[PDB]
């Protein structure tokens, strides 16, 4: 008989972290027996998810796996495909109600620590930081920026947020006007956090303009491939984050797991359905070369 049918959903297409991902997603179905593709929605707006969701679920496809924009707007579709017999797992929503497991690369406690240690390092625990996330309501870049600033605030006071977070990580240019408007406005600015990939590149393009990489830092997700240049020119500082093709290949992987009614095998935490691995990269000038 045919394969069953495995179905990634990115966030939103034309995104080199989002390609790497299928990458990952197209190697598991052919390492697993299972017909595994993804799907990129034309915006990040939710409900475009959702519409791809409905449309899979009217194919009867065995497994959806995705990286919510938003968890809550999803709810509703994820119990229609779970009451369907379709598993859904996600990445980048821990705690997603509806979802059979979600997948995690890195661990969040640990991952906010290493950013927060390695901005107050280099700013010699005190000046300004600010935080990128790709909305509001985005799931796991909201939790990595709610933890990075409870361990902020517990360990180096004379650090702080120099405004509340802004959601503008998805987008190259507006990532590159908000970093200038910042810079312009706070004097005390250090680093430029951003857990969006778009982030560092347009926060790296400002300081750059500037010419301000050894005033402000900037921090984030990103692809090496993406943010060769700026890392190599020393405007953006580190790439604090995780191969996207590991995720693509683990979501897969694991609905073939269950596809095959097969027990999960990471640390698995059964009753927060979460399968957590810790496979941080750090990108630097030092090791970009051998990374792209
Ligand atoms: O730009 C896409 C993205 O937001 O960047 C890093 C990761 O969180 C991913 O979902």
């Amino acid at each position: 008989a045919a394969e069953k049918v495995v179905v990634n959903i990115s966030k939103v297409d034309g995104m080199p972290w989002f390609n790497r991902m299928g990458e990952g997603v197209v190697e598991a179905g052919k390492a697993f027996g299972v017909n595994a593709s993804q799907v990129g929605p034309s915006s990040t707006d939710a409900p475009q998810q959702v519409k791809i969701i409905e449309d899979l679920i009217a194919r009867k496809v065995n497994a959806i796996t995705i990286v919510p924009n938003d968890a809550n707007v999803l709810e509703p579709v994820f119990k229609k495909a779970r009451d369907a017999g379709i598993v859904v797992l996600t990445n980048e929503s821990p705690g997603q109600p509806s979802a059979n497991w979600d997948i995690e690369i890195i661990d969040n406690e640990k991952f906010a620590a290493e950013y927060v240690e390695h901005m107050a390092k280099r700013m010699g625990g005190k000046g300004g930081y600010v935080i990128y996330v790709g909305s509001l309501t985005v799931p796991q870049h909201n939790l990595w920026a709610d933890l990075l600033v409870k361990y902020q605030k517990e360990h180096y006071p004379d650090m702080h947020e120099v405004t509340r977070r802004m959601p503008v990580a998805e987008s190259v240019d507006v990532s590159r006007r908000t970093t200038l408007d910042l810079m312009k406005t706070y004097p005390d600015l250090k680093a430029v956090v951003s857990f969006g990939s778009n982030g560092p590149i347009g926060a790296g393009r400002a300081v750059k303009e500037k010419r301000a990489k050894n005033k402000v830092a900037v921090y984030g997700m990103m692809i090496p491939s993406q943010a060769a240049s700026l890392i190599k020119s020393g405007d953006i500082t580190e790439g604090i984050t995780y191969d996207p093709a590991s995720a693509g290949y683990a979501l897969a992987a694991v609905a073939s797991t269950l596809l095959k009614g097969e027990e999960i095998k990471a640390d698995v935490d059964m009753d927060k359905r979460i399968i957590r691995f810790h496979k941080v990269l750090l990108v630097n000038k030092d090791n970009i070369d051998s990374l792209y």
